[PDB]
Order: C-alpha cells, then structure tokens, then sequence
C-alpha cells in the first residue's frame, strides 16, 4: 500500500477527476464539489448539489476579507483546517454558550437553533456552515425574513431523516437573497459541510 | 417543522428502523447499524456493513470492562460521547504526541499510522476505532501480526478512495484472531465510526 501521505493525498483527488460527473458544476465550485466528495467517499454525491450562481466565488471572496465561519456543531468548527484559513478568520460556535438553554425553552425551539441568536453580532458576510441541524436552517430562515444581517454564503448540508432533507430544499428555492450551497436529500453532516468550508478557503 | 430536540430524535430512529432492512443483522448488533445509519442518514448503508458473529457482545461487553477506545483520527475521539460511556472508559489519541514525526520517517509510513506504535501499552482488550485512515487500518496488521496485544474489537470503517475499501477487506478476510465491524466500501467516517462505539457503549 501507499505509505506516503501527500502521494496518498493527490491520488485520491485524481480518481475523482477521473471517475465524477462535474459537468454541471461551474468552476468556482469544482474544488468543493472535488473535496465534498472526498470527504464521504461518494461521487455521485455531485449529482445532488444545489447551488445558487456564483455561490463558490460568493464564499471564497468573503474569506479572503476576513469572514467568520459561523458553525451550528461542534464537529463542524473542529474540521475547519485552520492552516487553510487565508485571513485570521475566526471560527465561531454558540452552542456551548450557559444561556442557550433557556433561550431555547423561551422562543420555544431547539437549543440548536436558539444558539443563532447569538451569531447576530457576526453574520455580516459571514459564512454559515450547518452541517448537522435542520432547525438551524429553519430558524435561520426566520432571522433573515425578519431582517437580520445577510451572510456572505450558507453551506445548508445537514444530515439526517426529520427535517433534513425538507430545510435544505427550502433553501434552494428561498435562500433570502443569500448565496448558497446544499447536499439535497438526507445525506451531509460535519465532515462534508467542514470540506466545503476549507476548499473554498484556500486555492489548495 | 419540529421544534422538540428529544422528538426529532426519537422520531428519526423510528423512521430508520421502519426503513431499513436489518433482518439480516443480528441482536446483538442491531443498535449499531441504526445509529451508523443515523450518522449518515443512509439506510442502505447497512447494505454493507460486514461483521465477525458476535462483534457486537465483544465490544459491548470490553466497554463494561471498562477497556479503553483507542481512535485514529482526532474527529472520531471527539465524536464519542463521553457521558454514554459506562466505566469511565478512556479514549486514546495519539496523532498528536510530538514524537510521531520523527517515527514516521523512521518507520517509512504515514503519520496516522506511526501513531499506532503509541497504543501498544494500551491495546490489549481494547476497542480500536479507525474512522478516517487506511493506512492506520494497514499498520495494525503488521502490529498484529508481531504479536501485539489483541483487541476486544476493530471497528474498521475508513473512507475514501485509496486503500480504504481494500484495508476493510482485508480485515474482514483475516483479523488476526480479532472481532471485527467494517463498513465496505468507500463509505465511513469519523461520524460513522464514532457512531459505532457510542451504540455500544449504552
């Protein structure tokens, strides 16, 4: 087997090339259709991405200004590679935070999605990245019907079978006047929603 | 939509079991394949799931014993939950010690499988979880086969598209005397992974 870890690295990436249907996935995305896939081990994984026009670019552009990346799981922030990050941009995540839980008792939601609230001070062209819960996504929705400030780009892949699937087409078809990108149906989670963030981090 | 975290919780793994045909996994192992499905949202991914009779009792019962957990990628370490756990298990990762540099030149292998060499004061009746390398999965045949300390249970599910569909199989073919979970393929994953040992641990 291949012992060498950088030979191990830049192969994988070939036989995806050489195997993935990207036709339909325009250039400013095509490192994180590559890397998305890497993550999950799944090429036709590119067959369920959704995107706005531009997205890629939209997200790329926000991190080389600086640009929080906003993550509604621990998991999420913890696979960001900070080495990638182009300008000192901090990883931001909420939910750990003492008053989330009764937050979330007094708006009447989850605890996940009670933790947005305190994303507001940070959203501005930020990144938002949820990889793991659709009531996240939902409240989201709500924040920015209500007005609040616009992220740069949301990265809408949350996994799963009760609400998963349903928050992410939702997105795609009234993303607010946001950039976005999805995995649709129930597929997606932490580590492929932290590969998005880190392609569009750095030219690689 | 949903706004109760215990129901969406209990409303998923309901539709899993109702979805999912787990007719051909056994009791013992039948928690695990749910909650992997749960990870990844799925349900054809018990499709191939592969395992050794009985895989599931090995790590349960190690886990009561109190046996350590020890994790090739920090992802899949961080994914255990630790309250779940019934004897104050430990889990072990070792890809961060600064020694694994210099030993993975000196062994002339990746860095996650260098690592290994630092579980072997802590192998033995352990649960190994190897979620994101396959050379991790490569290297502890070797270990193996020098006659190292056998694990209570390999949980082997590395991802991608290089060595990793291969490592499982070979796991699967000879595990060295070792219980054994893979998922086949090149599906896995710290979540799947990580999934896997916190089915067991309760």
């Amino acid at each position: 087997y291949i012992r060498d870890g950088q030979a191990i690295y830049d192969r994988s990436f070939a036989i995806i090339r050489a195997e993935a249907d990207l036709r339909h996935i325009p250039a400013d995305l095509e490192k994180l259709a590559v890397r998305v896939i890497h993550a999950c081990g799944m090429v036709d994984v590119a067959n369920d991405l959704a995107f706005s026009e531009g997205a890629g670019k939209a997200g790329r552009n926000a991190l080389l200004a600086g640009a929080p990346i906003l993550c509604d799981a621990r998991m999420v922030a913890e696979g960001i590679t900070r080495s990638r990050l182009p300008a000192d941009n901090r990883v931001i995540y909420t939910l750990s935070d003492p008053s989330v839980p009764e937050l979330a008792k007094k708006i009447g939601n989850t605890r996940s999605a009670a933790a947005l609230d305190l994303w507001l001070p940070h959203i501005e062209g930020s990144i938002v990245a949820i990889g793991n819960a659709p009531t996240a996504l939902f409240r989201l929705f709500e924040l920015l019907d209500a007005g609040a400030p616009k992220p740069a780009l949301i990265i809408g892949m949350p996994v799963g079978f009760v609400g998963a699937a349903e928050s992410k087409d939702e997105l795609a078809a009234n993303s607010r006047g946001v950039p976005y990108v999805i995995v649709r149906g129930r597929r997606g989670g932490s580590a492929m929603t932290a590969a998005a963030v880190n392609a569009l981090a750095s030219e690689r």
